[PDB]
């Protein structure tokens, strides 16, 4: 199985699934290193972010755990096809990258916060992370190239 990926048992269903401890991705389907990758992300900041401020809201008051709830909801809507990643990022990301549908451009190792970087580099093109925690807040990351 590729980097980060492990088999787990579903506690609701009893079926095996796969989890990635690097990107916090999880899926039923069995899965599945570049010098640069290109990603977009959606950031939900909280009261404990390094700067609890954004273009959406001057003073970010939500708790870390309320932020995780928002992230989980967005992942649901992306996975169900109810909303697409780009649209939720444009509307709801606390990163200024929201204005470019969450697109950050290409980057190499040594540039991003390590949890983000490691998540980005362990995704394959087209793959989406689960909740990824950094000092900025909580991200969902989409590897586009
Ligand atoms: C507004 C913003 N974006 C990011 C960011 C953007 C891309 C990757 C990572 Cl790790 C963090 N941090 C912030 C912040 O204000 O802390």
């Amino acid at each position: 199985l590729p980097p980060g990926w492990e088999k787990a048992m579903s506690r609701s269903s009893g079926r095996v699934y796969y989890f990635n401890h690097i990107t916090n991705a999880s899926q039923w389907e069995r899965p599945s290193e570049p010098a640069r990758v290109r990603c977009s992300h959606l950031l939900v900041k909280h009261s404990q972010s390094r700067r609890p401020s954004s273009w959406r809201q001057e003073k970010i008051t939500r708790t870390k755990e309320e932020a995780l709830e928002l992230i989980n909801g967005y992942i649901q809507k992306i996975k169900s096809g109810e909303e697409d990643f780009e649209s939720l990022a444009s509307q709801f990301s606390d990163c200024s990258s929201a204005k470019a549908r969450g697109d950050l451009g290409a980057f190499s190792r040594g540039q991003m916060a390590k949890p983000f970087e490691d998540a980005s580099f362990a995704l394959r093109t087209g793959e989406m992370s689960g909740p990824v925690f950094t000092d900025s807040g909580i991200h969902i990351i989409l590897r586009t190239e």
